[PDB]
């Protein structure tokens, strides 16, 4: 076995050559020199079993990126385990190497309007597939955006991913919510679980926001902050908007604010193409119902350049698709997944 910064990698024969890339909770990233297909590749080294979310996020994941195949996507080359359930202490899942992402890219680069356009447009292309998949990400971010050295762009981290279920989508005021808070649409705080496709949307917006300027548009710091964050650049619903929210919890704390004025895109944004401006209005519109949707944004002005619909594909097997299952049972769906992998 290989060591890395402590951590067993027991990865080999096939991938030699270790080194670091990262760590966070999820698990610890490598870059490793494929001996097959003589490149490197990244492996991500999970440890989901002792708890049941962790095992619930890695299988949808897996689910997920098997079926999926999409340039804008992050595939899954490879998964390496151990070859029965009782030694399985560990998956390791191989992925396409990328030099970087959206959020080191923003921290450190200004973007050329040529540049954000692809990226935007790349985005967008990703999330039609997703989204014709009956697939809702549920956590763009620019750290969910990598790179290569030549701009190609993939959506990765499907640990949140879930099928859509426009009809179970209502929630009371202040319902607690798992993904990245800044990226967070408005009717997340007011009455929505996030099963719609429009929560995608949102966060997209946020992201082209934030190329425009490399700031987060909307850094909240709470939960509700972030709600008054967005309401102070939209300014106060409107009345036809505030009667779709039913709930009187949610719609009488928005009744309770002074009144608020938008701020304009083109004084946020003073030098942002007025075409991208359009286009981030309507990915930034507070009423989920009337927000732009994939498909739509794409055929926007503002990517006209790139726009192709025969280029631009859909899934051909859509999920119709557990949140009880315990632990032990996911570790075995887990196991199951990835037997397609084994020497067999
Ligand atoms: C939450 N979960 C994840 O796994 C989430 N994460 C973490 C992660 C970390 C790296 C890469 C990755 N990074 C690169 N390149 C990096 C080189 C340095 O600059 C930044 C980019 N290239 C390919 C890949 Cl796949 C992907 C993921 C991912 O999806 C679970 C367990 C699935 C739930």
């Amino acid at each position: 076995p290989e060591m890395v910064r402590g951590q067993v990698f027991d990865v080999g024969p096939r991938y030699t050559n270790l080194s670091y890339i990262g760590e966070g909770a999820y698990g610890m990233v490598c870059s490793a020199y494929d001996n097959v297909n003589k490149v490197r590749v990244a492996i991500k080294k999970i440890s989901p079993f002792e708890h049941q979310t962790y095992c619930q996020r890695t299988l949808r994941e897996i689910k997920i990126l098997l079926r999926f195949r999409h340039e804008n996507i992050i595939g899954i080359n490879d998964i390496i385990r151990a070859p029965t359930i009782e030694q399985m202490k560990d998956v390791y899942i191989v992925q396409d190497l990328m030099e970087t992402d959206l959020y080191k890219l923003l921290k450190t680069q200004h973007l050329s309007n040529d540049h954000i356009c692809y990226f935007l447009y790349q985005i967008l292309r990703g999330l039609k597939y997703i989204h014709s998949a009956n697939v809702l990400h549920r956590d763009l971010k620019p750290s969910n955006l990598l790179l290569n050295t030549t701009c190609d762009l993939k959506i990765c981290d499907f640990g949140l991913a879930r099928v859509a279920d426009p009809d179970h989508d209502h929630t009371g005021f202040l319902t607690e919510y798992v993904a990245t808070r800044w990226y967070r649409a408005p009717e997340i705080m007011l009455n929505s679980k996030g099963y719609t496709k429009s929560i995608d949307i949102w966060s997209v917006g946020c992201i082209l926001a934030e190329m425009l300027s490399n700031r987060p548009i909307f850094p909240g710091k709470h939960y509700l902050d972030q709600l008054n964050h967005i309401l102070g650049i939209l300014g106060s619903p409107s009345q036809e908007d505030l009667n779709c929210i039913i709930n009187l919890k949610a719609r009488n704390y928005l009744l309770s604010l002074p009144h608020k004025n938008k701020v304009p895109w083109n004084r946020l944004f003073p030098n942002a193409d007025s075409k991208a401006l359009d286009l981030l209005d309507k990915m930034l519109t507070f009423n989920p119902h009337k927000r732009i949707e994939v498909e739509q944004a794409l055929a926007h002005p503002y990517l006209e350049q790139y726009y192709d619909p025969s280029d631009e594909p859909i899934a051909e097997a859509p999920f119709k698709f557990l949140d009880d299952l315990p632990k032990e049972k996911l570790k075995e769906l887990i196991f199951e997944e990835t037997a397609r992998f084994q020497p067999g």
